[PDB]
């Protein structure tokens, strides 16, 4: 229905930040005797994952998986990995925790495959609706209950081309 | 190079799934939840296609398709269609030895929290058992032979014979 | 809604037609120089399947793939063949043709791999909902506009178990 | 064993892009229907990233996983997630040179009747060329040169790299 994007974070505050999240990854696992790898959650994962590998100077990989999401359904696999994480460091890439839900099922899943170590980093954040505690370890922003859109994030399948954090706000 | 001789005949075979049907049938009955087979795929589809047709349960048929240093992959190329949250579910294979599958994917659908939790193999070789899996149905307990046939094949091959037979090698 | 499943098709009248159809296909490839491959549709098509195959006395390959429907939807592959079919006896098996929509794309992707020969096996048709031409080499039973159960077909996902074709009536 | 020099750098792959953008802006302005860009994984994620944001119309963003005698598989290990029947679709991919797999891609899309079909890709080698496929948009002509970074990757590695990079054999 009748909507307006309206800017909540600009272009150069997220470059920003993921310049320092990347500055916040490295030294993390600057010395770690083991293989990385980063595992971006398809579909709206995709630009967050190309901005942050490129500011982790750490060696690793980049892998993605397309997982259904609980909400009260089944967390299924459409998707899974292509390379294998036993005995990894496994980095969750998500560009939004609202409810942990998925995360926390996804992060159960792969735990299964036993990797050495088994973080997450999100980009945006909504404590206000958090229903299962799930230990984040790299936050991007801590965000109100706005719906978002851009970098990745849609509405409708739409906006997700834009290079900044839009809030939605219906004309009434 | 091979030739192929029957072990397990097809007449041999539908008298266990027969009985296989009972227990299964005895097992669920009067369970009231929803009950569903998961079938893994490929070798699984006709031991499953006349299994199902023996359980006399209202019942669902699922399939899923996993991948194969320790346990390399244990990937899912094709997760199930429908959950299986607060239902009965048993897990259909045609081969159980080693373990390695039956064990991950038995805690891949554990953590979709099942009602209950089974698993029915067609064959089952204990000697090269390297994780203690627990299995409640099996059809035959046969020793470390390589068999082909009823969904089983070597190389692509042999997954349409009515029976299980031997691969001797020449 | 409250319904009833009447007996369409008897679980002998399947198994002699099946038989009938696998000594319709083994005479057809008999003397093919090539591989040969049966391509089962899931999910409703593995007992067709598994009852086909042991009446095709001809020395062959059987594969898997699941595919969303046209109905005005576009065909994707949520599971594609494990194996090629490049130069290959393909033989495409479905449990019920009504319009004939999804497998005409099926057709069209797997004959863009290039096998030697390309057919369609169905136990079911509905000539009644016939919404496009698509040649069909191998028919089982031609059936009214009756909604049918059983042998891999579902209703809710139920009924899939049953060993013969039944038709559902709902109480009115 | 390898090292790894710089080929194109970061300044220089951003300046192109951006040129890219206006390019498919102009071409897919005022056309009415609806836009989607259709990225080949794993490697044309961050090309895909960089390049849909300087891609100025109100299109949608999906993905598509394909697999690889002549053309073994080219099958479709992940499908994409919404329709483009009648949407101007525009593949973009990172590398083109054989065109093995983006004459079978775009096939197989053609199969669903988009509006139009186009393809667009960030490094083009027209010396392995074996099936010529149309394509409209190319970031960078290279020499047979074996590259890695932006996507790209050896052996599984180099693909968080921000600039294009040659391998060079010890
Ligand atoms: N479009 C949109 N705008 C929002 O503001 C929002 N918040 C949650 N969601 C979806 C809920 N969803 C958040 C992530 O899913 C988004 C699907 P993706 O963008 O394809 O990755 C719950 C997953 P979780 O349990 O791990 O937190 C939103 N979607
Ligand atoms: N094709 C075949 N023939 C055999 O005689 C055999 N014995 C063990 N296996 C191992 C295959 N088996 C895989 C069974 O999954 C279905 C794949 P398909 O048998 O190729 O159709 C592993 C059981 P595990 O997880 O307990 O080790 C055999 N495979
Ligand atoms: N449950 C049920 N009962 C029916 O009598 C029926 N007729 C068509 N359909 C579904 C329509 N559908 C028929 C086959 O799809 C059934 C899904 P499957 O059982 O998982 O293979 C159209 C495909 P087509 O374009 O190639 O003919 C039915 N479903
Ligand atoms: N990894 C890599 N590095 C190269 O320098 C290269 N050159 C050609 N190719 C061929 C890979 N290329 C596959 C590109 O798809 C993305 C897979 P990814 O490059 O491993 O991320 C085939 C293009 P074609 O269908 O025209 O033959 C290369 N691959
Ligand atoms: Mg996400
Ligand atoms: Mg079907």
């Amino acid at each position: 229905m009748k909507h307006t994007v309206e800017v909540m974070i600009p272009e150069a505050e997220i470059k920003a930040r993921i310049a320092e999240l990347g500055r916040q990854i490295t030294e993390r696992y600057k010395d770690s005797g083991s293989d990385m790898v980063l595992v971006g959650l398809l579909r709206g994962s995709f630009m967050f994952m190309a901005d942050l590998c490129r500011e982790v100077q750490v060696s690793h990989e980049v892998d993605f998986m397309t997982a259904s999401s609980y909400g009260t359904r089944d967390v299924k696999i459409l998707k899974d990995l292509d390379e294998d994480i036993r005995g990894k460091d496994v980095l969750i890439v998500e560009d939004i925790i609202d409810s942990g839900n998925t995360l926390s099922k996804v992060r159960e899943i792969l735990s299964l495959r036993e990797p050495k170590s088994l973080a997450i980093c999100t980009l945006l954040d909504k404590p206000s609706r958090r229903e299962v505690n799930v230990p984040v370890e790299f936050i991007g922003f801590s965000i109100p209950d706005e719906f978002v859109v851009g970098y990745g994030i849609d509405y409708a399948q739409r906006y997700r081309h834009l290079p900044y954090i839009g809030k939605v706000i219906l004309l009434d």
